Order: C-alpha cells, then structure tokens, then sequence
C-alpha cells in the first residue's frame, strides 16, 4: 500500500554503519559483509 513515494537517485546510506554511497550496487553488495551479527540458529 504505498503512496506519494519520492524515490530516485538520491545519495545512499547504509543502515549498520552509516557509511555513504554513490551507486546502487554499491550499497547492497556492502550489506551483504556488512553484517556485525555473530552465528546464529534457526
Ligand atoms: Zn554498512
């Protein structure tokens, strides 16, 4: 249900260490090690 949605190509941020970047890509390859969560189970 969204509405009035003003997205783009607006400078990023990531949401673990708040570290900027400037491609797309960029910042979901970064989530990816960008974890800081120790081994957990089901
Ligand atoms: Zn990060």
């Amino acid at each position: 249900g969204s509405s009035g949605s003003s997205g783009g190509e607006t400078p990023y941020l990531c949401g673990q260490c708040g570290k900027s970047f400037t491609q797309r890509g960029s910042l979901a390859v970064h989530q990816r090690s960008c974890s800081q969560s120790g081994p957990s189970s089901g």
